[PDB]
């Protein structure tokens, strides 16, 4: 199966970046959402969970298909709040109906990306919406109880290496975990909608306690008040791992341009596009354009 990216039929750059707009204007006014984090984080983690299904070997899964809009999908367990994401994205559908699914998952992603201060993030257009029975099946997504072995296994299935695999995982400066939703609770860090390198910092430099949480799971918890979960522990566990952390909690500006290339990469894996489809957009900020 391949997957041919195809413009939605006569727009531009201009047009998403009006959808773009939308996204963001939305994120500055519903900024009370998960005690006034906002829902940055949870669009990069709609992104990353539904681009995050692909399978290199036979291109199953991906962002193309736009498939969490069935219920297999948004019922995975994996998927646990992410409907939160989906709900605030719906007004902006209903606006632009004319973008597909996986093109406003995915855009959903980069606009909270960049309008939390991040990396800029290059995204092209043309995912195309496929059927129900194109939805993957649950079980794909990575779990967060296992160790650094685990962790670089699962992420070869998305094609990605040591480097590209330590630079996703900074996007766990984000947000929080939910006990209702994952069974660990807590967030990583102090700025959790603002995109920055701490994920790394906080990894080396908090004094962290393996504890058990309300849900009998075991996580990483420091005196300030963060967590961290297995897998992300692993990261400084392992040397090759722990390596390119150092770096990255060395070098924002490193940290943000490998993020921003991984990132646009998970949000293309399966797609092929064609040799006459548009360049990728880099969308202005609202700031930037004075909004
Ligand atoms: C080994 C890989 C990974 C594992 C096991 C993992 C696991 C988790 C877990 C358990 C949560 C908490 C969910 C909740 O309770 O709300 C979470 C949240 C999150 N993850 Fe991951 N994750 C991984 C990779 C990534 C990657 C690659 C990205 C994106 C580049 C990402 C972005 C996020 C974000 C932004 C949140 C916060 C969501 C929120 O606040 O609602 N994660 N992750």
């Amino acid at each position: 199966l391949v997957h041919v990216a195809s413009v939605e039929k006569g727009r531009s750059y201009e047009d998403f970046q009006k959808v773009y707009n939308a996204i963001a204007l939305k994120l500055r006014e519903d900024d009370e959402y998960d005690n006034y984090i906002g829902y940055g984080p949870v669009l990069v983690r709609l992104a990353w969970h539904t681009s995050g299904t692909w399978d290199k070997h036979d291109n199953t899964g991906g962002s193309y298909g736009g498939t969490y809009r069935f219920k297999k999908e948004f019922n995975d367990p994996s998927n646990a709040g992410l409907q939160n994401g989906f709900k605030f994205l719906e007004p902006i559908h209903k606006e632009f109906p004319w973008i597909s699914s996986g093109d406003l998952f995915s855009l959903g992603g980069v606009t909270a990306v960049q309008e939390m201060q991040g990396p800029k993030i290059p995204w092209r257009c043309g995912r195309v919406d496929t059927p129900e029975d194109t939805t993957p099946d649950n079980g794909r997504l990575p779990d967060a109880d296992k160790d650094a072995d685990y962790v670089r296994t699962f992420f070869q299935r998305l094609n990605m290496n040591d480097r590209e695999v330590v630079a996703l995982m900074g996007a766990h400066a984000l947000g929080k975990t939910h006990l209702k939703r994952s069974g660990y609770e807590g967030p990583w860090g102090a700025a959790n909608n603002v995109f920055t390198n701490e994920f790394y910092l906080n990894l080396l430099n908090e004094d962290w306690k393996l504890e058990k949480n309300d849900a009998n799971n075991e996580q990483w918890d420091s005196k300030s008040g963060y967590m961290m979960l297995p897998t992300d522990y692993s990261l400084i566990q392992d040397p090759k791992y722990l390596s390119i952390v150092k770096e990255y909690a060395n070098d924002q500006d490193k940290f943000f341009k490998d993020f921003s290339k991984a990132f646009e990469k998970l949000l293309e894996n399966g797609i092929t596009f064609p040799k006459d489809a548009p360049s990728p957009f880099i969308f202005k900020t609202l700031e930037e354009q004075g909004l």
